[PDB]
């Protein structure tokens, strides 16, 4: 089987969890675990990370055969190739390239606040902001059924993610959308999906490490 | 003709600008300014963001005629597409894929330390990783003469710039890695680039914003 490498977290492989799933990939995970605070010991992973043969080593990786990969992003596009879940078309292409580079921005601004210190003080103007990152999801959309376009690709994956994480933090953040709360239903709908989402496999908390301020355990 | 919008830095437009000009592409730029400390006035930018017609507007931007993208990685791989710089082969795409993602956190990494308060104090803890980040890239490259193989694709803009970066903050960072020293030099020899680094355009430095404690000015 492939093999995924990641923290006992969701953190940012969710959309590969879910991939590997939908595709039906016969794969095997290695979820590392940090020790505890004050440490945080990161000793399970460090004690192999040269020695899998891993280019740039990191987590996620993926081995597949002969086949390695690290980035999160390299991998969605080496399973999206793999199975044929990528743009057909040069607008659907375009569409999934900005879509995959947003989300990972979107992302890295929640890591951000979520690992900040000063979280609490923070929330409330962050907040504040949402709408309108929200907006821009909801206008993209518009009335497709997906991001790219009349077939679920892998920026699907990567959408309904960082959308399920804002509303997490957010509950209410989408009742001013219903096209990607209609979008998160149809996703959870996909039939490979909503039978993981019933199994001991699925992970969708905790998101971030024990060091976070936010879903952290 | 294609429009081009952007701070008047390098940032991280380095390499579009230069992918514009090896493409012999006929494009204008829109160069913002920013004000001065203390409280750096973006408003160049900020009166016409919203009104380009961009889905989810930001600096870098390309304009085509109808397309209109953002996200510095999905212009790249426009102009890729384009332009036949691409992977032919799967190796090819795969070892594309990772690069272009390794960029990008190796220049989250930079512009972290760049733009903290603490920029002194920590920049020597920053030094000592630098060794490790550019073996990564040696081991990577060995013998190749570009990052994907045996012709230049669109990420050896991408990793020009960041070694040519790493290369501007630790002048002696790449003694001992010679294919890189080497790597840098066959880039700069390209035809267009080397006639484009001469030119009235080119825009090496400063790297960073008025805000950044490193290469603001
Ligand atoms: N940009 C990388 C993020 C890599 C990264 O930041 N990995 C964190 C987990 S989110 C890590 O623990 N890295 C392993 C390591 O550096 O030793 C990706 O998108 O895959
Ligand atoms: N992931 C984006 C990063 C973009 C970004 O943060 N843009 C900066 C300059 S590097 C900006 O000034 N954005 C202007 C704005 O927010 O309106 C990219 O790769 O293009």
């Amino acid at each position: 089987p492939m093999i995924l490498g990641y923290w006992n977290v969701r953190g940012l492989t969710h959309p590969i969890r879910l991939l590997l799933e939908y595709t039906d990939s016969s794969y095997e995970e290695k979820r590392y675990a940090m020790g505890d605070a004050p440490d945080y010991d990161r000793s399970q992973w460090l004690n192999e990370k040269f020695k899998l043969g891993l280019d740039f080593p990191n987590l996620p990786y993926l081995i597949d055969g002969s086949r390695k990969i690290t980035q999160s992003n390299a991998i969605m596009r080496y399973l999206a190739r793999k199975h044929h879940l990528c743009g057909e078309t040069e607008e659907e292409r375009i569409r999934a390239d900005i879509v995959e580079n947003q989300v990972m921005d979107n992302r890295m601004q929640l890591i951000m606040l979520c690992y900040n210190p000063d979280f609490e003080k923070q929330k409330p103007e962050f907040l504040k902001t949402i709408p309108e990152k929200m907006k821009l999801y909801s206008e993209f959309l518009g009335k497709r059924p997906w991001f790219a376009g009349d077939k679920v690709t892998y920026v699907d994956f990567l959408a309904y993610d960082i959308l399920d994480q804002y509303h997490i933090f957010e509950p209410k953040c989408l009742d001013a959308f219903p096209n990607l709360k209609d979008f998160l239903a149809r996703f959870e709908g996909l039939k490979k999906i909503s039978a993981y989402m019933k199994s001991s496999r699925y992970l969708s908390t905790p998101i971030f490490s024990k060091l976070a301020q936010w879903s952290n355990k």
